[PDB]
């Protein structure tokens, strides 16, 4: 139910704002090139527009990450020293068909996500941010919806969006999300001269 | 469901692309100033971002209209003569709740937006609201809604200079189409009539 979930959303948003965050909102339209060669979100699983105006800008996003990188790139150019951002938004993919009886792509799928970015200088002298600050806010979001630290563990991930990342996975085996340090190649691509810590939480799993 | 909704959407999209339309996709983030003064989508009904980076771009859209107007204005001023656009997307708002919560209810709904602008697609003849009416009927028919199933009634919707509501025998609103307000197309520096339909996907099926 959209109204009940929205009430929980704003409660989590209140806590992030309290921790110093800004809310952002990015187009679900994105660049196909962002996804070339990824295994975490393959280019071939992208939902493409029909007869788009641009051949470059023609995919729906599979992750919230890149909209965030763009917003970071943009705001780092404008001299923001310290960026703590979050975004609620839907993501989209095709699932590959298991059998070769119809089409290469079977189901279309969408899912709700919370994206969280910390970059630059720590808000409290020369002190940079770290992934530990991100872990701490991630843990507190889980906490705000009644998920205790004993209910899940952090495991090393193999996610090529990241240089290194932990998956948050419940005692029951529900993937809750991922957080870590965005891969070197991806941050260079968006001309970010500095590390970016990103978490992406699966809202359906937290509800 | 999403996969099923998606399957019908593409069916309709094929028909639109077949009649010359490009699919577009705009941010659900929009400018509040677009909504000042409107009765149809009042500014105060907007779902707002919390502590946004911009005091101007801080609202979620209530209609698909303005993102299209942005898109049109962007492509016209780059010498397009003819623009036929459609977009699938959610819209957002608060409304009065059911008389035990003090809070307004958040609502979201899937919509189809259709814009026609410029020279009619193949003599040098302008496009017209009648082209859009035909398209709308052809979309309705594709999802199994015969012309006898609904009527057109004159609308009072300040997004439009003039517009028609599409409504079922029972009174269910299926959508709205018409000619965009003079003041709204001037505000986006479009120098030319824009014909816009907005269909309520949830009501069609």
């Amino acid at each position: 139910n959209a109204d009940r979930r929205y009430k929980w959303q704003t409660v989590v948003s209140e806590q992030l704002v309290g921790a110093g965050f800004n809310e952002i909102l990015n187009n679900s339209l994105t660049a196909g090139s962002y996804y070339e060669g990824l295994k975490s979100h393959p280019r071939e699983m992208a939902v493409e527009l029909m007869n788009p105006l641009s051949q470059e800008l023609n995919c729906m996003r599979q992750t919230l990450l890149f909209g965030g990188l763009e917003t970071l790139s943009h705001n780092l150019r404008r001299k923001h020293l310290s960026l703590y951002l979050f975004e609620w938004g839907k993501c989209y993919r095709f699932h590959a068909a298991k059998r070769t009886d119809e089409t290469p792509l079977a189901a279309y799928a969408e899912d709700d996500r919370l994206g969280i970015w910390i970059c630059g200088q720590r808000v409290h002298p020369e002190e940079p941010t770290s992934v530990f600050e991100l872990k701490a806010v991630v843990e507190q979001v889980l906490c705000r919806v009644g998920i205790e630290t004993g209910a899940y563990t952090l495991k090393t991930a193999d996610n090529d969006l990241y240089a290194s990342a932990m998956e948050v996975k419940t005692r029951s085996g529900k993937l809750l999300g991922t957080f870590g340090t965005v891969s070197t190649e991806l941050i260079k691509r968006f001309e970010i001269e500095q590390p970016v810590y990103f978490a992406e939480l699966l809202w359906d799993a937290l509800m």
